[PDB]
């Protein structure tokens, strides 16, 4: 099972979101800025993207 | 009762507050940015819904 | 005295402030974010409000 | 020497720059979000006004 | 060597800019918010202005 | 191998792109606010840079 | 339903989880210092009791 | 899968651990004060156990 | 009403505790260290005591 | 080049150093609590481990 | 007035009260950990001395 | 001059204390954990060291 994207570090929001809906159909996809603090619970379908300044990915992309 | 909505985790807040009153009708629903502390007490109408940077919901909404 | 407002959880910040001077005409009222680290002394004639994303109140407002 | 401005409280800052200046001509006016994290050294000729989301005043203004 | 400007206190970020180039003609001006968590190393060129909601100096700047 | 860039200090962030680029073609480049909290792995094609309010370079860009 | 203990601030934990449990036989009590953060969801059977370096209690304890 | 163990709501750490590795023998149990922050990944193998100053369970223990 | 112990700054917890009960019989004293995050109700019969490393008063104990 | 170690998580600062020494020879471990924050830079021979309240592994060290 | 102590950085808590003592005899003497948050007022006869793990003073002792 | 020592990473404090003072002899060493918040001015004469729960050195220790 896909549960990485780090062909996405640097890439807009638009492109992250096409790849990661291409890779995993089902993807619940959230944007939060670098540093926001997540005390969350693991869900498989869900796929988090922290976001800079420009709204570029500056992370890795994972499930969860 | 109802008390959670993970159906609604990756929608916009316009449609999970129309779930949540069509669920819940005396529902005082209460729009959060992810990370945000939270210091409550419990009310039983209250539903927060936590969102992400294009105001989608990113965690599952739950009563309190 | 009046101390407390739960039935305004969820209105506006508006309608919050017109119920707030019906009920305590010499109130000052003080409009912040939920979260937002409070380190004050007690005034008997301020009411804060805190509110959430889209400026309707999150939790109930007190004197103080 | 004046050095608190509790008459202030929930007043706009152009209404308490005023009055402040009235008080204390020499007064260099610094205008904060509440809560802002204020490792400062003692300036007797500084006033900070801590606002709210509105820009009104909402603790009681000191000089330092 | 000038490493501090308690004149600026109060001043708008333009005349900081003005006065602390004719003192400093290599400084590398940079403005943050009051309260920014700053783990920095020490430049010697460079001078930190800390401002307040109106983008007025704050805080004494100081090289480094 | 090329893993700083001081001399990009209080540049903006259209000319320090330009020239980490010129120096690392394959860059990756990350705008983040000073102070941002940075939990991250290592990334050798990652360059972050830190900015000020005004979006000039505030500290060194490292790769990472 | 009992849901605070007023009568208890300043009392010590000992003291406090006594009189708790008579009030309240099945309660699940809880000692944190205050000012920790809490980040929980309501357990009707919990009491929560904010003690300070002194394990008194500071703070109102309340279900949940 | 056994996910959750709000039974252990309250009881030392001694007794959660006993009880979680009945349930789930390969557990990994990790034991953190009450409102550390986590930012982790999920491991199915894990399971966190979240204590009051007293070493009780102050959480729901659950998987991850 | 006394509200403030100005005198009390630098001395010993078990001093502190002696003159405000000498002042306020019904006080309830509570000890916490310097910079303790408080978010607090008013209490007219509490005393907090903010202490330095030393246990000693570090800032002007207040009614509250 | 191994870069991580899984196989740790759970078990005591004692055997994990033990491990990884016999991994990465040159190692330089470093023993930080879950939660520590950690603005570091990159040092290809360090491997940061970061454990509970019983000082057990309580996340995948990785070298840096 | 004296206001600064730069000559006691590094020094011991106990050397450093000798010497604060010495040229401010009214000195309330205060021991806090460097990171301490400070939200405070200004005390002429104050002196806050910042430490390290080893209680040797961190940062320049200042009156306030 | 000598602002730096790499070699020291993993060390513990009694050795990086003993190489630090016979490269720096008038060094003062200031001892602090990793993650401590360092609202510090430049002091030539200070060398920081930064270390782990078992007190040996996390990060590269730097002058200032």
């Amino acid at each position: 099972m896909k549960t990485e994207w780090p062909e996405l570090v640097g890439k807009s929001v638009e492109e992250a979101k096409k790849v990661i809906l291409q890779d995993k159909p089902e993807a619940q996809i959230i944007v939060l800025p670098v540093g926001t603090i997540v005390t969350m619970e693991y869900r498989i379908d869900r796929v988090r993207i922290f976001v800079d300044k420009l709204d570029n990915v500056a992370q890795v992309p994972r499930v969860g």
